């Protein structure tokens, strides 16, 4: 005697959305806490005091 | 009592000179001897006085 809901079926669309996928990616630890020095080629000597 | 070259460690740099990396080329000796024929396709036919 009455339209229900699972009655219009398809005429009501399932939602989307991503706010529990959303960006809170960890980044490394030692990158952010310690210099990152750019290099160009496989190895670079650095000279540290000694006396 | 003083710094020798060893004691300055990797404060003095290496150097690099490309004067001794290059050669030419050699070419085919067939390729400037004989004639070079133009191929369109994987066989040529010449025929030949044969008797």
């Amino acid at each position: 005697a009455d339209i229900s809901r699972a009655e219009v079926a398809t005429l009501i669309e399932e939602g989307y959305s991503h706010s529990l996928l959303a960006a809170a990616k960890q980044g490394s630890t030692v990158l952010s806490a310690f210099q990152n020095v750019n290099m160009g080629t496989k190895t670079t000597h650095l000279p540290v005091l000694a006396t």
